[PDB]
């Protein structure tokens, strides 16, 4: 494993082959999760891009966080989708956290420390454990079938995952970078595999 | 009793059946009241919603705090209505306090700690104590006849009620969360009954 | 005397009869004056209203402070008028001070602690002491002929008057509420008669 | 001499006769100068006005600081002119400093402590010492031929002049009002004569 | 060598002859570099201008930092160009740092301490050491072929160059002006020749 602290993956070209695959030590289905990350890109006004894609062999979009052009963050689990409208956006590194819970289907979305309204999605579903997690691309098959028009360009980092809904206080400490210990995916202790033209560089955001 | 401190009711789907019923230990008719609450929703640009509905068997809108699309907070007592117009609204958790007094009909409305201009409403009226308090829905009969297009979606909390007009200093301490003791309806010591899909979750607003 | 400190007159309803008459212990004709007050109203976008009317039997507008719709503060002495234009205004409690001096006709106007440009008015005039001061209405006779379309609605308070031009330092102290002692009209030591539907309530502005 | 500290000349009427003549104890021809002053007027959106007019018998505009309607500040020396455009103007007391130097023709313009880009004007010129300095009017003859449509209305003060280019540090101290000692024209040690109605009043700006 | 600290080059007029030529003790070809500078000009709305032109006999735009009218900063190495678009600009002194690295082609651009998204340019190229560095003009031949419509007007200074990519922490130090040692081009110890009318003056920016 690698401690990616203060580092970020840079995807400086649009391509259908620059991606990184992240490995989860996960063996039980997720009844709930939280995923938090920084990403920085200018694409937001030109086209959509996949921020974070979680797929399982039965489901290519088992979790997907997706910017949709002039709409905002698509969030979807089990292929079903909700929009968190972002009517205007400024070019700056954006931190997000997002969390989901089968027991209620409550989705929380958090942008730069501010909560979005809780919404309902896929109540009672379960997210499969056998996951191909990929950054930089949107995958339409397990680990593959990328689309260049959906690749990310720019940076992504601090990618952390918990198998539970972080409380708003926890989310606040994440945004401020207080001490925390993810247990599904941990940027301090990441296991990953890099494919194509991708670079690791010091993070631009503080 | 339940101490709902740090908790909010989440109404994640539009429906005609998600509501909570709040019980007041009230027997004296109200010559005056103050009601203060937090709510968070995105509906404000799309459609109206009930924020707080107080009914009595003679009067389905005995007190109603309502958002009317592109107008603002409708406030009404005994069915008579006034508008505190809000020409720009931003998606953030909004605190309101509102206070009324039979002796003068003075309505005070207070959004996020800022007073709206005092207005006159229903001077000399009285608000009945034989009351059904409902959150999440607008009731057109004592405890029912909800209209889904008027339900709340998102969150509501800190729902507190006093049988007197809180002074501006008191309302300031409410907005800052100083110590206070509601005596009609107390969020730290609430009696409530939940129906349908409604969840209790950590409050998103601080 | 009444100590109106922390109190304000509330004019919650449009009428041609809600007014308060303020009594000045004044017998010297004024060569100069300063008047400072808090008022709060939403009328500013809909219609004009009198903020402060000082009349004498030969002159119904001996001093008038008047909001004129989409123009701003009309200020007039001895019927002669000037405008301190306000091209856009926001609904907040607004403090004004204004000062005039026969020796020069220099009018000072101050809004929320900011000076407006000094303008000339009625150089060499004098303001009669045999005066009726009314809040909530505009006089067209020495105590009457009000027009409801010119009444104030909302609140007015801290109405203080000096028979001299306060220095900018003094006016700063007023706006911050430092210690000051008016000598024509003192809100801590006011003499007034209330008429019609008018109430005294705690001031909304700090 | 008069110590005009904390005082300003008030020009409350448009006229072709109200002006102040300032006397400089100056005999050496100026190879460089700095002028700093506060002025406050609403004319900026209605019409142009002279801020500061320095003439010599050869040349009516030997130094002119001028506001030209919707263009901004006009700075001219020896009749030749440059513009420091101001597309957005707000009604507030505006401090300026302006410096010029024959050796380079570098003009510095400073507004409210912010530098404008250095520009070239009249390299190798020299400004005559046999000078008439007038505030409130623009002169087209050594002490006259004013035009009312070019008079200033409002206030002017802290009019200081140095026979050298103040460094940016010096100009910063001026804007903050630190210790400084002008040697061509000193507001703290002014020689002047007032003509027409012009009033000395306490400065409205701090 | 001249310690240009606190000084800036002033280019007060548009011309095809105002330039300064900067000398580097450089003999190894650059696999990477960082260049940081302050410049101040109003041209940004009127026309494009050179900010920093580095040329080699084989390549007239071996590094060029350029403003493209209504586009933003053009950055190019080896004659190939990328845009860091700036949709709205305000007239203030702007600090930039920009860095490039042959190993990846990662271009970093930083404006006033804020990072632009990393982009890919000329991966695997190398910047020649036998270089003519010119400020105030864009070269089209080694040391010459200037075009007046592309000259800079205003100020440039603190021009520093490193033969490596400064980390974001380093660049933050530069923007705050902490201690640093450039090793290709050092403003504290600059070697240069001035041609035409260019002046050294105290820097306007802090
Ligand atoms: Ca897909
Ligand atoms: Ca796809
Ligand atoms: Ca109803
Ligand atoms: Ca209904
Ligand atoms: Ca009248
Ligand atoms: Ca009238
Ligand atoms: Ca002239
Ligand atoms: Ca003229
Ligand atoms: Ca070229
Ligand atoms: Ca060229």
């Amino acid at each position: 494993q690698t401690d990616m602290s203060r580092k970020a993956f840079v995807f400086p070209k649009e391509s259908d082959t620059s991606y990184v695959s992240l490995k989860a030590p996960l063996t039980k289905p997720l009844k709930a999760f939280t995923v938090c990350l920084h990403f920085y890109t200018e694409l937001s006004s030109t086209r959509g891009y996949s921020i974070f894609s979680y797929a399982t062999k039965r489901q290519d979009n088992e979790i997907l966080i997706f910017w949709s052009k002039d709409i905002g963050y698509s969030f979807t689990v089990g292929g079903s989708e909700i929009l968190f409208e972002v009517p205007e956006v400024t070019v700056a590194p954006v931190h997000i956290c997002t969390s989901w819970e089968s027991a209620s289907g409550i989705v929380e979305f958090w942008v730069d420390g501010k909560p979005r309204v809780r919404k309902s999605l896929k109540k009672g579903y379960t997210v499969g454990a056998e996951a191909s997690i990929i950054l930089g691309q949107e995958q339409d098959s397990f680990g593959g079938n990328f689309e260049g028009s959906q690749s990310l360009v720019g940076d992504i980092g601090n990618v952390n995952m918990w198998d539970f809904v972080l409380s708003p206080d926890e989310i606040n400490t994440i945004y401020l970078g207080g001490p925390f210990s993810p247990n599904v995916l941990n940027w301090r202790a990441l296991k990953y595999e890099v494919q194509g033209e991708v670079f690791t560089k010091p993070q631009l955001w503080p």
